[PDB]
């Protein structure tokens, strides 16, 4: 009779350590990670709540939140209560204990607003998904809990927690990383991969976390103590992220990234500076909100037969001034400073990075506020680079201040 | 021990048509006219209101004035009664618009009297600079006049054009010469002069009866600058403040900047210059910032590097969501929202928001108005008398370009 | 599946008069009429908009606008068009040469946002209801306009413009203040009252408005002109009020009022005073934005034999200073200073009045920021009561700051 | 130089809030103390935050740490308007930057000497942030810099028999410190006017430069116990030049607070007092001086509404402060002071009632001299301040009679 968006809370789950991205997480957490040039991987799970509908948004943080807290308060500052809206900041005596306790010790927050459906998501992926899709038949299936979970083809699934289905999509059995990933009835070769995506009727999950955190034996997570539950006790059904994934007319296939290694990170970032994206960041209809002040536009400088300031197959925020240095196939967040005889190709620079003059980088992430002494070679000598930086077996080098000041050169 | 700012109220004169920049103005006043990039002129005078301390500000405006007034609604939506702030938009109406600048105070008495300031800052909203307005405040009080008016310090061969302060060796303004073709020396320093920059600061009561007496006179031109500022140079005391003593210069900036940008040529070199080395303007300063209205939006994209096209920017200023496909771009300052396509060339172009280049085409020396849509493969900057004959061209050789141009061509 | 509000722009009316209204009126336009104790008439048909889930809102203005113009620059500024949101204040050949007018002037800030289906809402009425109603009637009807309805008795639709309609509810005709009003037919006794508000889609709305705006004949309006027109040649269906209602559980019959005149709009906001109000400003389920400022809380003052600063089946909004005066069911809006001794009894203050010392006024309206002098006496002489300021026919009094700065007697 | 901008404009406040209200008892149990609600819509917080934003500040730092969720959240949801393009900033510090917390007063500053340097303030208003005054420190500013001092000290001047609870400032001709004692038993006394002393509100001016030195050298010391009051001051009155800023010069009053007014609302008694004062004909405190108005959360909140009178019950406030959705049904409120969305109904009276926000109070429920925490429920019937011993065994009664009320003692509640 109503849009169901309206009865529904967001609560994202944002503690992830990120820890296999290395250095780039060692002061934040994984969703408080940079993406796109300007916004943060958790802005895409918000954005979606945001764009769905849903009017009451909790976020639970943990691991080095303390970038991702001050990110939460200074971009999603917009929510009134007196309009029917929330955005609640979750911070953990002590931590934590997984992720369904994420739930529990929050419960005085959640009732309060008597939300009927509970949408609980992943703080940590890229994707573009209107929720609105997932409340609906999560109502019509009459399910105890509806999961989204991708479409890959089965030899990719090896590496995801995968759920087995039947021909009504209703999830028989969940299997954490099989080495034969079971196909789709009637669709083999392809497998459902769990998106960390569940939706609850509230009393529902309330009572479950509930006997959850009265079993001493568990270990408080969704994935391995929740949902195994009802997966055999009770009815879990499947939603397919092909059906409530929100396409630009310019994206080629359903996007979504987990960006859990660095170089994964690397190829997700890179990837936007090709002619035509598989990410379309110049989409209207479905926007991306973040954390964004008022820059000065970007500047190119310098135009000798010594030195030029350009940017080709690029891309390039605000606030950057290209001096005399030489961009090609590159990605810089706001605030970059490149100087004079410098030179930057397949890297991923974050925001307020400098790089001195005559510096020659290649196949590098480059971290928030790093600063590149003059001269400084790297994507040439791979074991030099691999025992001054962190190196993926691919030649990406993941570059940290830390790392700088560790060199006599 | 105070400051006099947390008293003052500043009142923001946009009402000006700006008849010189012709076509640029056709639909727009003034100071809503695109400057920098990003900014719009009146938030120059704006955000030196703010970065004063003046917490009360007032923009009268007249002619053509929604794309200003939406653009205050948007981007000067910050400011709360309860914390002591007012921004209020002021239109004419609430018989005909304002009769001149000084009636455009007067229609607004109920509107000043409830804040009750102690001090007026009379501000033109038309020009672009930075000033910290509290010096002015400080030297108002302590010089006991009737009203200080910040002057420019320019040459004697320059100030022809303005309206030039005669001052004795107090500062004292002892005569106002419109235009003057033998401008009136500093006292000791002969050779410049002093220019009016239409910024002024009264007592609030001093003032409120002035425009009053002002409404009550027929024969009044009821404006600051004919009928009121004249009238108090001779029957009462009038200051000159200099704006190199309150200009907030950054350390990159070779000499207190200001510009009135009254004229294409003027507004298309004044845009263009930021895409030097050192620019005169430094847009990058963080310790005195513009506030304008902004949105969030993507990078700027460049995108093909082939010997046929290549996408590329050269001395030049590239905004936010702007993709430059294919497009080869030098000396060019472009807004927010540009797409220029593959093939095209853009050369010392300042290049207003939204514009699309179409393939092939190649523009030279150019200012182009908001949202226009260049036609695949038209060239300006080739042809003189082609261009004039079909945009409007400045002696200098800069073409402003519309759309209702665009649209009035086979050829 | 998708909500119809997604896809829809509320276009309000604002630019109407209210001249029965009188002196009320004099300086504002209705719709900027206070109401209620702290909102103005016209936020109710922009919360309506707001909590339908609304978020391209455009209000044209006409007369009287400027105090409407502030309100909404400072009342309704938390829409960021970047999010998909707007609002825009349409002020913008003279004027509004009538109502569909109001619309074709602005197609060019219309139709660039595209919006799929257009609500075209009455700025003057006080109501609450979910518009995604009418427009999950409207796709699926496939009428070209549907016009919402109020099911009156016959005698009260005297003053509305009346359509009937056959067992389909289709609108075949449309009276215009019928003296002997067409009954729905089976169940006569009751007719269908016309609120003023339609919805099309926007394709359909933008070419009968430029063929009304063709036309030479046209007064160019929507219920004179242009509704009228589409009943004869298209196809109109009306809604009823009691389907799309948001009705309190504390409100035992679907609230909406007109105030359109003096004593209408002093009953409206009195009848806030009962026990059981038929409005209830307590409903936090569909609540009512608007322009508010932090304000202090309500003080009540001396407790002699003489003077007693209370107030009694009263309702009394912050910023309140009720010293040693005796309130009796009043409703008073932010500001008001009531000073000792004196006497309110019946009445309806607005904003920032001051009451003066032994003042006794008794059924009255009180304008805006009106000083009532020392002792004034309102209500014990009806003949003297008209002489001074303006009297309803039931002995209400409008007082206005004029009326009192020409009082000797 | 300049001698014409203001000294705010290079200023950065920083707010210590970590502190735990230890006397206000079950009223701090789940709240740090500037998280107390005071004046019937603001928490004790904001009034220095407030003072900040009056006088010019536009970058503020509150330290955190004691039970600051609320305390946080309050912070995130009405302080939430500062950008920092335009030379603005609003740091919520909590105390997780290291070992468990803050070690002090002093340790709240340097851990986060990373957060302040960048800003590069040039001086530093350190302020206490559980105390509920109105002071312009720009006064303070301007005396620390023709002072030529180290650091410069806000003072009370009050009767040394009332100074004996209060860090004491010893003063010499110049009002310059020559010596601090922690709460002396008979203080010193002011030069030329004894039977007074200078009493230390915990408000500290220093140039950022040297309070950065004054905080890394106190950190490297075990020696300190890492306190402003108790390390850092003293340590400049022995080694550099302290000054007394007196809160006489700078406090901000209406026309209608006939005194400097500055409350410690330090215990209960003495909480239930600031209130209650607020309803008084002519308060101490003027919370209508829209000159220097008290910012703090504030939502759109449906008026007050007062309903019923018949032969037994008549809903109606005498003597009192009636926030904005609250519905007084039935019920008497005399000397007595509401929050927001307080549900008095019918037969139910009040009396010397500091109400918090959203409680509910029964039909014929009688309550007199009381605290009610933010939420409880009254039960029907319930008489409070009737038995003083049986008040006493049933909820926190103090020393003079005044009963704080939580909703752990509701349901805790027998005879």
């Amino acid at each position: 009779v109503q849009p169901l968006a309206r009865d529904a809370m967001a609560y994202v789950l944002a503690g992830g350590r990120g820890s296999r991205l290395k250095e780039l997480t060692d002061r934040r957490a994984k969703p408080a990670v940079y993406f796109g040039g300007k916004a943060r991987i958790i802005d895409f799970a918000l954005s979606n709540a945001l764009n769905s509908g849903i009017r009451r948004i909790g976020v639970a943080t943990q691991y080095k939140a303390h970038s991702l807290i001050r990110h939460l308060q200074r971009g999603w500052d917009f929510f009134r209560p007196e309009r029917n809206e929330s955005f609640d900041i979750l911070p953990a005596t002590q931590w934590y204990e997984g992720t369904a306790d994420a739930v529990y010790q929050n419960i005085d927050i959640i009732e309060p607003y008597a939300p009927e459906y509970m949408v609980i998501l992943a703080g940590d992926h890229i994707y573009k998904m209107d929720y609105e899709y997932m409340l609906q038949q999560h109502v019509d299936s009459g399910a105890d809990v509806t999961i989204g979970c991708l479409e890959v083809p089965r030899m990719e699934a090896t590496g995801f927690g995968v759920m087995h289905v039947n021909e009504k999509d209703e999830i028989i059995d969940f299997i954490e990383k099989p080495a034969d990933p079971p196909g789709i009835p009637g669709n083999e070769g392809f497998a459902l991969a769990s998106m960390g995506i569940y939706v609850f009727h509230t009393k529902f999950l309330m009572e479950a976390l509930r006997r959850d955190a009265a079993d001493p034996t568990s270990s408080r997570d969704f994935g391995k103590d929740i949902i195994p539950y009802i997966v055999e006790h009770g009815k879990a059904v499947a939603h397919r992220f092909a059906d409530s994934c929100v396409r630009s007319d310019f994206e080629h296939e359903p996007y979504w990234r987990d960006v859990g290694t660095i170089d994964a990170y690397w190829q997700a970032n890179i990837d936007l500076t090709d002619v035509v994206p598989d990410l379309d960041i110049y989409d209207k209809s479905w926007p991306i909100w973040t954390y964004a002040e008022i820059t000065p536009p970007a500047k190119f400088v310098h135009d000798d037969e010594d030195r030029r300031g350009s940017a080709v197959s690029s891309v390039v925020s605000g606030d950057c001034i290209i001096s005399g240095a030489a961009l090609n196939r590159s990605l810089l967040f706001t605030g970059v400073r490149a100087n004079s005889y410098s030179r930057l190709e397949n890297a991923v620079v974050l925001p307020s990075v400098k790089i001195g003059r005559h510096a020659q980088l290649s196949n590098v992430v480059i971290d928030h506020g790093v600063v590149i002494p003059e001269g400084l070679i790297v994507g040439e000598d791979p074991e030099l680079d691999a025992k001054r930086f962190r190196r993926t077996e691919s030649g990406i080098c993941l570059i940290t201040q830390s790392m700088i000041d560790k060199l006599d050169l």
